[PDB]
DNA sequence: AATCTATCACCGCAAGGGATAAATATCTAACACCGTGCGTGTTGACTATTTTACCTCTGGCGGTGATAATGGTTGCATGTACTAAGGAGGTTGT
């Protein structure tokens, strides 16, 4: 309860139509939950970094597997947004259309 | 359903055109030979077909970070034309 402002002000940046403006918040209101029971204040720091590690990624995950037609070991889900993430180079370094070649280069590694 | 005279013409019956098939002569193809070289055979040494063993790849996925970060986003459902229903509440009536 205590938290319930700290779970939009996160999760509303990821409500940005990525799937809709909503149901993100109320995710995050349940890796609020994992949060408040390994909360080691015990160690000194402050529930602010704790829900900007933890609880954010449970709004991260609450629509990147979640509520997909589809759903992948984690690191293979969010590698495909690795390459829409350095995208962002391509389509103005070479930047004109988007080239797999051009990204062989950028990821050091064979395209199959 | 038979009879024919009297139509417009097919027959009455001369001519002649193309045709095809005979004989000739040309063409090609079918073959039989030869020669080439390849896929005829076993053997043998190679090296890496497969297996298992061993030593030690790739990628299975589980786990969760802390100088601190603690009031949010979200834009247009719709402007029209109808009108049936429920909702309101004061009151002049039932």
């Amino acid at each position: 309860e205590a938290n319930l402002r700290l779970v939009i002000s996160i999760a509303k940046k990821y409500t940005n139509r990525g799937l809709q403006f909503l149901d993100l918040i109320q995710e995050g209101n349940i890796g609020l939950m994992k949060a408040v029971d390994k909360f080691e204040y015990r160690r000194g720091y402050k529930f602010s970094t704790y829900a900007t590690w933890w609880i954010r990624q449970a709004i991260t995950r609450s629509i990147a597997d979640q509520a997909r037609t589809i759903r992948i070991p984690v690191h293979m889900i969010e590698t495909i947004n690795k390459l829409n993430r350095i995208s962002r180079q391509m389509l103005q370094e070479m930047g004109r259309e988007p080239t797999p070649e051009e990204l062989a280069e950028r990821m050091l590694m064979p395209e199959d």
